[PDB]
């Protein structure tokens, strides 16, 4: 409705920065969109395609989830909350993702990038994918550096909407594949001040945050209401300043002002 994109209007307005979301429900296969076709940089979101990169590899690679990954002191980044606990041991594809997509763990998504070839190989998973807007540029921690005007590392909320309804919901990733990458998604640690924060506690969310520079706060989200076919929410948001604070309360209102009803 008219009053949804008002009320997304005033929104912006009143947080000083910028709003992107995406919402695809598919009760009736239909959208609500703001500044959704606008470039956003994905910072932490982006370890979900990632992970279904890795997933997708494991398909044709069996056991390719138990490979050992050794971490090293050279691999600390700037936020390593799970691999600085393994230091001079090993990690498996399978818990290195669990750490990327749950806790946001930088050298986690450094290692899935490496696996899988870098981020173009990432990059080129996407378009196999249909997905012809995303980009991964760059490794962590510069793939956060969100500065306004900078294409590198962004994508659009329809697009990643569209594609994280294939990756969740739709038929990118074979059974078993897809049943992990929900069962890693509803089991993030990081969520729950923002797209969570706006919808009735009785809802069930796999979502995926990000954070970076110039006060960007993200979140990308599938959700089963009660009773309800499922929806994909996306939610994007960035702001003038560049050490601006985060604004997960803005992603909270989003998720209220579009779900609502
Ligand atoms: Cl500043």
């Amino acid at each position: 409705t008219a009053d949804v994109q008002q009320k997304l209007a005033e929104l912006e307005r009143q947080s000083g920065g910028r709003l992107g979301v995406a919402l695809i429900n598919t009760a009736d296969n239909s959208q609500i969109l703001y500044r959704a076709d606008e470039r956003f940089a994905m910072c932490x979101t982006s370890k979900v395609m990632a992970a279904a990169a890795v997933l997708k590899k494991s398909e044709s690679e069996p056991n390719l989830l138990n490979q050992r990954v050794e971490i090293k002191k050279s691999d600390l980044v700037n936020y390593n909350p799970i691999a600085e606990k393994h230091v001079n041991g090993t990690m498996s594809l399978a818990e290195l993702s669990a750490a990327a997509l749950q806790y946001s763990d930088n050298v986690a998504m450094n290692k899935l990038i490496a696996h899988v070839g870098g981020p173009a190989s990432v990059t080129a998973f996407a378009r196999q994918l249909g997905d012809e807007t995303f980009r991964l540029d760059r490794t962590q921690p510069t793939l956060n550096t969100a500065i306004p005007g900078d294409p590198r590392d962004t994508t659009s909320p329809r697009a990643m909407a569209q594609t994280l309804r294939n990756l969740t919901l739709g038929k990118a990733l074979g059974d078993s594949q897809r049943a992990q990458l929900v069962t890693w998604m509803k089991g993030n640690t990081t969520g729950a001040a923002s797209i969570q924060a706006g919808l009735p506690a009785s809802w069930v969310v796999g979502d995926k945050t990000g954070s970076g520079g110039y006060g960007t706060t993200n979140d990308i989200a599938v959700i089963w209401p009660k009773d309800r076919a499922p929806l994909i929410l996306v939610t994007y948001f960035t702001q003038p300043q560049p050490k601006a604070e985060s604004r997960r309360d803005v992603l909270a209102s989003a998720a209220k002002i579009v779900t609502d009803g």
